[PDB]
């Protein structure tokens, strides 16, 4: 008998969301949808063949006792309201990044759901799951390089859009490393500073492109972390972690190797919605099996969530006032350990 | 409404296609089962909590109308004949290699499918399925390489067992590039030859290990494949395409890379489980979404698997006569075209 | 025709230039040999079947008619002086790092050649010599990826002895960095900054090991470079260049590939000796063919030598402060551009 | 105590091995130049400023008391009676592949040399000198990877002229091939086949081009070696060697990486004379040392040309035929082991 899935917003992300879980995945359905634009909903639910019902709001959904669990897939200034909504609900609640667009929403869900009693959020940091990154969490957890004590990573993407601002490269883009290091490593951040290199012809003349972003933990860790939107290249992750003794790195997306016309090569990737479709699958699949075998989710956590908020407000003061940033965290409540 | 499934055969690899139909893919259920030894079917059922009836054999369980499909996972010799009746009984069949242990078996079941008028069998070919031989297929498609000229291939075991004898070698283990190359080049084989290096120390007394076996196309195409089952270092499938403009390489599984005393690395699988899962995976998920948006099955064809049992007759000749032996194939049935 | 060399400083270094100009490069021979240990030179002296003086100093290998150019190679407080007298005694000298220890000591230095009116001094940073480097800036002269932007590089060491400094990881370590560097972007630099990371548990309790040193040039390009002379695993030099439109990177040294007991690896070279044997030899062949053809040498000049004492020193000073220090340098004189 | 060298064809190889030995190498000179035309000769000496003698014919430059050494660097067929020569003369004596066009007439040059008493004649195989292929023979050595068992190698090249032939392939191209892969496996041959695949579009209508030629030696390898000259992509010489318990493999030339335009890619040589560059000037050094150290040559034996001679023509034979030629050697004299 299946999960039964209530989608909070059936944008690009929530459609592609609803395609795995009807598709791909296994053990859940669909039976709920809403969103803002209520015409857009109709259309998923028609398109995907789903046995759903569209309701006006995220409270009329919650109400119906059918759902057993939501995915959180709205405008992102919109998660926490549905969040914290779904929490007094009771229901499951799987919301993509972010979790709130500041510190206080995210404390206020991680007070409400420790009230709740167990772990009802899980957020969207999918990182966690690409192969490549339990990879290195596993070489770290064996105490392969010994201490680590610098890491080096890249975040580049093509192009960007008129749309896209200098503090998105830190609130939007960053944000997945700020969640996958700390959780790689262990040890929460201390510091951040951000440094500009000159600017790049093919970012518009009102974007900061490139950035670097220099983070140290507590335990003394020091990252910094490159950010090129319009790298023209491709799109591309990089990270090394080097410890005491060893060095571990991330290694490129699968590709076939090509003699021709005096380059030996492989391919990159352009989109980015290409590089972690397999994560996403994972990610999800574990929200399901999770629930139906634990009565809990098992994913990055409310307090994660958190984390990345406080993180990303040091590192857009830092982007204005070119200063050291202090990262200031409140105390991790033993609910989460 | 999902498919539902019968399995003929529920020892290690059935058991594998049962739990992941159950747990990993979506669109189909398991409604019945049977297996030579009709304990271990029961003890399935349970381990996988099926709702599934257990037959006694493989006509009771084609006699029941509520199952849409079969997956042929028993003892190779055992094959043959469920798939025959699978057929007559118009199934859908999904059969795990080989198809039938001699070419005349295959001839049979080609000869059946042309009467139902349709697909009903898929050969588990899965090498189709993976990403890297999905790449290698799309650049010879695009005529990145120009005409395909040369390949070398190899397929490498850490160890093999005390029953695996040397026709084993091309019978089992060289039957999945016999498949998947005359996919990519398209082209038929013509001729092979078997070349016996000096013997193994890794190799027991009474296996030929390792073994260069060469094949040539009807177009001019030359393959040389090297097959060494103790190898010891790992397990390693390796295949590079020559044309006429350039070169295109199969890559290594993904890997972190290790810089750690003296030496710049990445992990080799041991396991040949680990190697194929992805194409597993996809393999199945397509048989069951091919049905329910076609009405029939697309992967590997019956005469797939025809072509495969020639080759293989053939390799096992050049083997005891160390002859350059002739692969002589019955005209292509329009009907698969 | 050969020229006439004599070497200030038998030393470790000064041994294998002297080794390299006798028994592997073409249009010289070394004739006088001065060391602080006039027994140390004698032993040299018979040890590569010399045909040369001992001095008690260098003013007297100087007044030496027969020298026409000097091996500046002893210890590095020693070589301002030597360097002096031998641009008054006008002959030509080839200075192995550093030209002097004092930013000052440079500047004096490079006036007294202005004088002299043509190059007489070389110093010999050798890894522009590299013939990694030199594709390097090949690529950039090409403008194969447009304009640099980020620089990335580190510079490994698997152990040090109880000598080993904190400032000797930018007197004698970086020090190559630093020259390197602005040769290849054609840029001046501007401010460091030193970040220390968690101390290394292979690091002696006196030494500050790893160390980040962040530097911008004038242009707007931010480089970050790693130093850790205790990492255990090898001696290893990277460097990564990201441009507008792409990104290039130095090889690692060629090495035969390995496939054994679940791992596929490189060779990382144990000794800084190894990495740069080729350099040196086009270094010093470079110095005499330079001098036979042109009545000049050729290499990295006596201004780049004191461009390093500078950075070097605003680096050395970024150690105790903490802050961004800054680089002034004197207007480049004509004589040099 | 410069070595006199004196050299026999001044072509386009003599002209680089002067140029070498008067620029870049250590201890010897070119003293006397013997070219079938005398103009070109002249040109030659004028070209590199050399202090050597024009001679109308070899006969008068060996007559000269001064030459110590001579280079034979002519035509393939005018080698064998310049070297029979200058062993009678008693002259040091460095030859460029081949020792001679017919396994007799090295036969002959072998019986001359073992009466002089001493090794006088050196093979022009210059891959011995590779570090790549030195550090194979190393790891060989040490019992790395156990028993060798196969070797997959090819030799590729964008174009030829019309003038290449077919047998060309085997007489000048894979004869590299044949020399160094004995010495690294210290076996003998035996048999050869060749196997012509799909003829190349790139390839002229009187040449057979690509060819695979599988290669026996006595001790059981199996050795398959692709040769293709219209390979259009680069220059490129590849080497796999398959052991017991692992595998070795030889590396690319040294290339800056470049990520650029949805590909991350290395550099494919294009012309043949910059692949081996190192290995001639460690070669002719080798010569020049070995005689001022040893009073003898060091490098290939007059018998390993012998061995090419005789194998290369088995080569030439089943490019014919179409079966399995035979290699019958005379058995090793005393004097080389
Ligand atoms: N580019 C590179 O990678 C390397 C360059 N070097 C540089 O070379 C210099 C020393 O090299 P090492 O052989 O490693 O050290 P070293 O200590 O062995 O050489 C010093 C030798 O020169 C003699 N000496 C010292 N001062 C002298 C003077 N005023 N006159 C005559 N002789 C004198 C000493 O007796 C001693 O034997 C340093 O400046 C160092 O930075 C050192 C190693 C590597
Ligand atoms: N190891 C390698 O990669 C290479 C070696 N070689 C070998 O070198 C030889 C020729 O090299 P190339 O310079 O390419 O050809 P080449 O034709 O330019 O050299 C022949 C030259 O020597 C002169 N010559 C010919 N016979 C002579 C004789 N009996 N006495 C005096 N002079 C004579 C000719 O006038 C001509 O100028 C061949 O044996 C070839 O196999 C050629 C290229 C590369
Ligand atoms: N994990 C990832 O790498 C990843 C990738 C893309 C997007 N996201 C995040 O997921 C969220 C959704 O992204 P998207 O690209 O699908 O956005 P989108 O603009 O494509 O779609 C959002 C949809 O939600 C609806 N909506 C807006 N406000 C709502 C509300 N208050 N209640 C119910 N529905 C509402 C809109 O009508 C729209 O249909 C964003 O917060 C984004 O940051 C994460
Ligand atoms: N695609 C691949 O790479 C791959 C991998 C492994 C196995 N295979 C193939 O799949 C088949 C099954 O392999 P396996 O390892 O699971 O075998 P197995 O021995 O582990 O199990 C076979 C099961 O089938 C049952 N069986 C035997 N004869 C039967 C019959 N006539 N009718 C019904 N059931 C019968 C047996 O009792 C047993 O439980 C083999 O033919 C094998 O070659 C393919």
């Amino acid at each position: 008998m299946s999960l039964r899935i209530g989608v909070i917003g059936t944008g690009a992300i929530g459609k592609e969301h609803i395609n795995r879980i009807t598709n791909k995945l296994s053990g859940a359905e669909i039976v709920a949808v809403t969103d803002v634009n209520q015409e857009a909903a109709q259309k998923v639910v028609e398109q995907y063949q789903l046995n759903a019902t569209v309701y006006p709001n995220d409270d009329s959904l919650l109400a119906d006792e059918n759902v057993d669990a939501v995915l959180v897939t709205s405008w992102g200034p919109a998660h926490e309201s549905s969040v914290l909504k779904a929490i007094k609900a009771q229901k499951y609640v799987f919301c993509e990044k972010p979790l709130a667009t500041t510190a206080e929403g995210c404390m206020r869900i991680v007070e409400e759901e420790i009230k709740v009693g167990k772990r009802l959020v899980q957020v969207g940091f999918m990182r966690r799951y690409d192969s490549g990154y339990v990879q290195l969490k596993e070489a770290l957890d064996n105490h392969v390089i010994g201490e680590p004590l610098m890491i080096h990573c890249a975040h580049r993407n093509p192009t960007v859009g008129d749309n896209y601002t200098t503090d998105m490269a830190v609130v939007d883009t960053l944000v997945h490393e700020i969640d996958v290091l700390h959780w790689l490593v262990n040890d929460d951040y201390e510091s951040v500073q951000v440094i500009y290199p000159k600017k790049s012809k093919n970012a518009l003349p009102h974007l900061k492109d490139p950035q670097i972003v220099v983070i140290e933990t507590k335990g003394g860790i020091v990252i910094n972390a490159e950010i090129y939107v319009n790298c023209k290249y491709g799109y591309d992750i990089q990270c090394e972690i080097v410890g005491e003794d060893g060095i571990i790195k991330l290694p490129e997306p699968s590709s076939i190797s090509l003699r021709k016309e005096g380059r030996f090569s492989t391919d990159i990737l352009m989109d980015w919605q290409r590089r972690f479709v397999a994560a996403y699958d994972v990610e999800i699949q574990d929200f399901i099996d999770s629930i139906q075998k634990k009565g809990e989710v098992s994913g990055p956590t409310a307090w994660d969530g958190y984390i990345a908020a406080v993180t990303t407000d040091a590192c857009v003061k830092a982007q204005e006032s070119g200063q050291k940033e202090k990262v200031e965290l409140k105390e991790k409540p033993e609910f989460y350990q």
